[PDB]
């Protein structure tokens, strides 16, 4: 069970207590982009980064409590469509949008209840990096060739310095079961991590939240408000957002091993977190959203093929 | 075995001889776009559609024995690199040109032994919209709902006035499992076509090359010059190629059917052709290379859940 959030009289997280951390919950975002929440029915913006501003231009009073139909009128008769009350809180509505500053703002949106969540990130490969990748996992002739092929395309897609394929025990311990990185990187192959690594609470949201990420391991969080959603007067839950700030934990875990940036996909089998791609790039990173969705779609892809290849073998 | 194609002498194809249509050497290509051959060392152009002018504004003799490197200084190296001499038939390089038509030009490559073959295409969704497909797919609570969730998904994603799923029986005639479609149209769901309806070769090339399409029922095919490639003295290799020429024997059947368009997606399971994702639209209609390929992406998705879910099933 949860500790309160630090902005709710909570105590500080340390060693002991890590597996009760609110962490789909910090009322923060990471710096490289904004969010705003907005009412489900009405489309009343409820809640904003403090960095709103610097990303969309207009004033922390001009926007909040502004509906979406004012602000965004182009997105949203198909996006209140896409995201109607109900709906999985997975599901996604992505579109492109201009800015005054060079290139475009990507915006993806999901629904939690009644709010909608709408995150904005600049942007300046495809489907077709993916159809390839498709075809080197198909043509894998054993699980090691398979997860071998997985970590090598990920890398490929991404660039990314360490790209590992981590396989969880039925005691929640990890194994690094193959492993691509940049020459001269010291090996996690083979490699076995204790449980608390990625503690309970970590996992659970895994299962359902299948990618997240930690841009620069040490931005400092940018906080939303107001901090609680006024729909409910508690904490706005950010599992499904990817903007969402990491545990300070982790990222202090992260910055001892030399990892400037961090990603990882799940793995999901039978309802069950199986393992993770799990990369690591040694400077702040941010990965484009459509390479994102991308990999979560590989994640999706090796589950099959990992679910189809743990029977026959 | 294959007869020769009609411009080696060989027969005109009826309804008692359509097992051997050579399907995959047309010599001749479909007229929304233009394709080339090249020497897959040298990059000489070797071979070209005779429309080959109307989308690149160069001659048949300009084109015609120049390099690819003078031809497309930019994707020239990371094309070669893309597909090396001995890889798939099925790997497949894919970048966007400019030309002096409004919009872009999508370029589609693949390597077939010595040979490059070079599609060209006009362009004026993505990999997000697989990602919600995804969702839609892996929910199904078993094949059934797992059939029309797909069909759903297939037909939302292209707007195809019919999208079916179509499973093949041990002795190849085939059922139509699922169907979503356009409200008034004539239903197709549950019945079953003899083996003749999709003939032996067909099914053969649908197992290595897995998407195809007929932009339009009724268009005329455009020649290859010369027919033969030069390499070889034999017949140039389409069967990787989508802008190759449909058999007629085929097309008349679409227009029979009164259907103006037609593509359909490869389900392989085991190294076997389960089914087909068979879609038709009333009109001609050129689906755009970054759907296709989407759609592809889907069929090796459902193939996996298909394989999953019987097992279990
Ligand atoms: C006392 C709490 C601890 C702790 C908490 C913690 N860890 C995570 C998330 C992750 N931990 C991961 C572990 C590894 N990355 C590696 O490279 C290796 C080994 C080579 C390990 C064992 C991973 C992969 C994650 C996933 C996130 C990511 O991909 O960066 C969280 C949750 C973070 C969040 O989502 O906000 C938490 C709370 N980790 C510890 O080691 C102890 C101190
Ligand atoms: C004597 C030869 C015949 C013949 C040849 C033929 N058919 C194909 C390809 C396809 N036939 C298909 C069949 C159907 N589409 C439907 O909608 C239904 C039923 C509702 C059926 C039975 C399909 C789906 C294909 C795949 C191509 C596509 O998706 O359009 C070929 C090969 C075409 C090519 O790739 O060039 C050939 C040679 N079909 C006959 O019925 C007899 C006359």
């Amino acid at each position: 069970p949860f500790f309160p959030p630090l902005y709710l009289g909570g105590p500080e997280i340390t060693t002991e207590n890590c597996e009760r951390e609110p962490i789909h919950i910090p009322g923060s975002i990471q710096p490289h982009g904004a969010l705003l929440t907005a009412d489900g029915h009405s489309g009343e913006v409820l809640q904003m980064s403090l960095n709103a501003a610097t990303f969309l231009g207009q004033e922390p009073t001009v926007l909040r409590g502004q509906t979406l139909a004012a602000l965004l009128p182009e997105q949203w008769p198909a996006l209140q469509a896409a995201l109607p009350p109900g709906c999985p809180d997975a599901l996604q509505y992505r579109a492109t949008l201009d800015w005054p500053a060079a290139g475009h703002l990507s915006l993806t949106v999901h629904r939690v209840g009644e709010l909608l969540i709408l995150e904005f990130e600049p942007t300046e490969t495809g489907p077709h990096a993916l159809r390839n990748a498709m075809f080197a996992l198909e043509s894998a002739p054993n699980l090691r060739a398979l997860a071998e092929v997985a970590t090598q395309t990920v890398r490929e897609l991404t660039g990314f310095d360490r790209v590992m394929l981590y396989k969880f025990a039925p005691d929640a311990t990890g194994e690094v079961i193959a492993e691509a990185r940049r020459e001269g990187l010291h090996a996690f192959l083979g490699h076995r991590f204790p449980a608390s690594h990625i503690p309970a609470q970590a996992r659970a949201l895994y299962t359902r939240h299948l990618l997240r990420l930690t841009a620069d391991t040490r931005a400092a969080a940018v906080p939303l408000d107001p901090v609680l959603n006024p729909q409910t007067n508690a904490p706005t839950p950010l599992g499904g957002a990817v903007l969402r700030a990491t545990s300070p934990m982790h990222m202090q875990y992260l910055r001892n091993m030399g990892v400037g940036s961090s990603l990882s996909v799940s793995v999901v089998v039978g309802g069950q977190l199986w393992g993770l791609i799990a990369c690591h790039h040694q400077t702040p990173y941010v990965l484009p959203p459509d390479l994102r969705t991308t990999l979560e779609s590989l994640g999706r892809l090796l589950s099959l093929q990992v679910q189809v290849k743990e029977a026959l073998e």
